[PDB]
């Protein structure tokens, strides 16, 4: 009836009146590898901390948070689990096979909790089974990812081996020509970590704009005439548009596009730039609705629903300790 | 009727074609290979005959000399004056060259300046231009750049989301390659269709050992899959294409790969060869798969998905699609790959005609389809000769 959501130099918490969702136990785990295709009742501790081998600075913090927290069932909820329905063609990188079979390098995806939440939130609003829709959902925040949901399963998503890749984000470059990296090492003697910092901490909106990691900040610099900030927002939109384009291709069409996250739920600019000239899909926004961020913002003529859904990952975590620990 | 020669000088290669212009008739073609190395071979073919001689070819200066004396000694040319212009393929023109250039003194220094970015090719490409200008002083020469075609891309398409300094100080951006090929089949499509290219939204798929896809809208490249170097974009023969950049620091921090080994992992050990473990030739991977090799079959399916994904990006960029072009050794011949690539595109009115695709006909789309799907043999030497005759013989 009353469950709590833990997210471990930090310890976010939130207790909810379940199942009404009323309100600042289940445990957010950053990487479940391939072992956890779903949220797991908690031995589970020891294969959580083992996969720390691929989520070093997040996995053991979360699994020690599970230990600190008796007689209360705990469910571990893995940001990666939603994406374990991807086929090999979606998660195998064209590297030498041994890099996957002996080192576990493959696309994994993250934000799986939020994508799962908002996609079925969307289905409930339309009154149809999620499996009846072809959905692209964009979680757009400090981190950003796109996700393609078809027949109720995630079939692709933009973050790869680590949460650094995919679309452009606040400080993460997203995907870039990989051959840039051996060039940077041989021209600026960048160490493995400096490269890693370059990609994770000074790229994206921050590196392009020179102003800020924050969309709202960059958007003010660009309206006051800053050219690098204006370009930044443009490239931001384009990265996400190209990714959406891949996923529509993969699914053979599109029934609904979902925006969420700090930018997705609030930025009328981001959403209008991202949806520009898509009449060939039957997608168009309505200015008035887009502007007040109504739940559905598509034009009445439009064939593709466009939804602005606020993601609530603690409430989604709640609904899983209720399902696997007190059924 | 002019006699134009197209030249492509590799690090140890010297490919060449002699064309009768402006018809396009091929008089002779050939390759000098293993230059400097032992095993140096010279092959020369015309319509009728073929000549091949293993013999010591020291430097490129000696490859060019055997080429010129063979043209007269095989009765191909009556004299070397008969040659009206030489066009040279050049790997990387950076931002300086938006088009093919008549070879100046300035053109050649500007080309060696860009060696910074195409180190294994640009220096030797310029070597070819110099040797020919010495050995054929009277003949005009034109540089044709693999990037030039993509110089019509906008910032939001060639800027990588790195710190600005990385572009404004080290020139790191998407350049794109295969310009000459995409240019050529773009424009061939518009001829064979009787429409002007300004009127079409085209996606062009050069699928060979290297593979790239290119979005042409209103007559211009507006995006292309290869970025900073020809390693990136879709999956290829032994090139990985685009992967997660964070894999690279991981592998350096974990396996200790130098900058050079990362380049070889990405360029020579990945792709079709990396995934199938079989080979880098699409045909040999395909034989392996139909024999039951699951990795080979996986490799052919990943290859198709990576190309579908890029097409998807560019179709969205242009607001639709009017024609899809398949070229290169795989695009031109593999009805299977074209089929796997075009499946379930009813959302764009795109559908293939099986009988036409099996024959590799010129248009393979289905009868009720809204999108034209063309199978066009790329012909970069022809594209080069046309640029030589545009800029070196304006009459
Ligand atoms: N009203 C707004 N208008 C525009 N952008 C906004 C607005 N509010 C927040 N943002 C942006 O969205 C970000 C907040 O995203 P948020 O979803 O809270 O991130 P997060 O979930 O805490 N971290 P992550 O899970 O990695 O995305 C801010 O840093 C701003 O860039
Ligand atoms: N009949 C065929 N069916 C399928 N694949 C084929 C066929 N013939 C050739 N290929 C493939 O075509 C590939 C390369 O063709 P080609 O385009 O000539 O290479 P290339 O021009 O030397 N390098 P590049 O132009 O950069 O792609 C080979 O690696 C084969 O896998
Ligand atoms: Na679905
Ligand atoms: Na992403
Ligand atoms: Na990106
Ligand atoms: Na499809
Ligand atoms: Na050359
Ligand atoms: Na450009
Ligand atoms: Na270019
Ligand atoms: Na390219
Ligand atoms: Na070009
Ligand atoms: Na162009
Ligand atoms: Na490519
Ligand atoms: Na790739
Ligand atoms: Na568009
Ligand atoms: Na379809």
């Amino acid at each position: 009836y009353k469950i709590m959501a833990i997210n471990a130099s930090s310890l976010k918490f939130q207790l909810l009146n379940m199942p009404q969702g009323a309100l600042q136990v289940g445990h957010r785990v950053a990487h479940g590898g391939e072992r956890f295709k779903d949220a797991a009742l908690v031995d589970t501790l020891r294969e959580i901390e083992r996969l720390a081998e691929l989520a070093p600075l997040h996995n053991p913090v979360n699994a020690l948070g599970i230990r600190l927290f008796p007689a209360v069932p705990a469910v571990a909820v893995f940001d990666t689990a939603f994406h374990q329905t991807l086929a090999p063609e979606a998660w195998l990188y064209p590297l030498p096979w041994r890099y996957y079979a002996e080192l576990g390098i493959r696309r994994y995806g993250f934000h799986g909790t939020s994508h799962h939440y908002v996609s079925s939130a969307l289905a409930e609003k339309l009154g149809v089974p999620l499996s009846a829709l072809r959905v692209v959902s964009c979680h757009l925040g400090n981190g950003c990812s796109v996700c393609a949901i078809k027949g109720g399963q995630s079939v692709n998503t933009s973050m790869g081996f680590t949460p650094q890749s995919g679309v452009m984000m606040g400080t993460r470059s997203g995907d870039i020509d990989p051959s840039i990296l051996p060039w940077l090492v041989e021209k600026e003697g960048k160490s493995a970590q400096q490269l890693s910092q370059l990609l994770n901490n000074e790229s994206g909106l921050l590196g392009v704009s020179g102003v800020s990691s924050d969309y709202r900040d960059v958007e003010q610099a660009a309206d006051a005439g800053n050219e690098r900030a204006a370009l930044a927002l443009s490239l931001f939109a384009e990265r996400i548009r190209a990714t959406i384009g891949s996923y529509i291709m993969q699914m053979g069409g599109l029934d609904a596009l979902i925006f969420t996250g700090g930018i997705g739920e609030n930025s009328a600019r981001a959403r209008a730039a991202i949806c520009r000239n898509l009449h060939f899909l039957g997608l168009a926004l309505d200015d008035e609705k887009n502007q007040r961020s109504a739940t559905f913002i598509q034009a009445d003529n439009a064939l593709v629903k466009v939804a602005v859904i606020n993601t609530n990952e603690e409430l989604m975590i709640a609904r899983d300790v209720m399902r696997l620990a007190l059924p």
